[PDB]
């Protein structure tokens, strides 16, 4: 029961999640060329989401520790109807096998194919997050924890063994603008 919201260009929750993702690019393109920000409204999605945020708060000091961060994987169109879904997570990650996360969009962009083309289209997802109690750097959380930080530039990743943790609030359609 997944419904997109499609926001108007003219819509402060447009521009607030156009800003985040533009202003969260760092070079290893300059700026995107943002064609669609859709909300993601799924009830069940939601409700499995904020149950699961409960337990990481009561285990956390009553500290959820929630982030918006950007996600890219090649399952985004299935994310946005099934949940996020640890099941589908790659065995030899540097982190293990969890859900990758970043706090820059340019971080995610990278995973959106995978593991430098102007003309296809591109999605991101713009997640909530809970953290909870996050190990600074494997199957799961270490003990006492739910979820992992690194930082391997030393750019931020965000990883969770847990797919009810994340929910995909903003799908974000875009391209990378060619350097003029």
């Amino acid at each position: 029961g997944t419904i997109l919201i499609d926001l108007s260009p003219d819509d402060k929750e447009f521009q607030s999640v156009e800003e985040e993702m533009q202003s969260t690019v760092r070079e290893h393109f300059n700026r995107y060329n943002i064609l669609k920000i859709q909300k993601v409204c799924n009830k069940k999605l939601w409700e499995r989401y904020t149950h699961r945020r409960k337990e990481v708060s009561e285990e956390n000091h009553n500290h959820a520790n929630e982030r918006m961060l950007f996600h890219g994987s090649p399952f985004v169109n299935a994310i946005i109807h099934k949940g996020f879904d640890e099941r589908h997570a790659y065995i030899g990650g540097m982190f293990g096998a969890g859900i990758y996360f970043a706090e820059n969009s340019s971080k995610s962009n990278q995973y959106v194919y995978g593991i430098s083309c102007y003309i296809c289209h591109r999605q991101l997802l713009f997640c909530r997050v809970t953290l909870g109690k996050s190990f600074l750097q494997m199957a799961h959380s270490p003990p006492g924890h739910h979820s992992v930080t690194g930082r391997p530039l030393a750019l931020a990743e965000y990883v969770i063994y847990r797919g009810e943790q994340a929910y995909p609030e903003y799908l974000i359609t875009y391209q990378i603008m060619r350097p003029e």
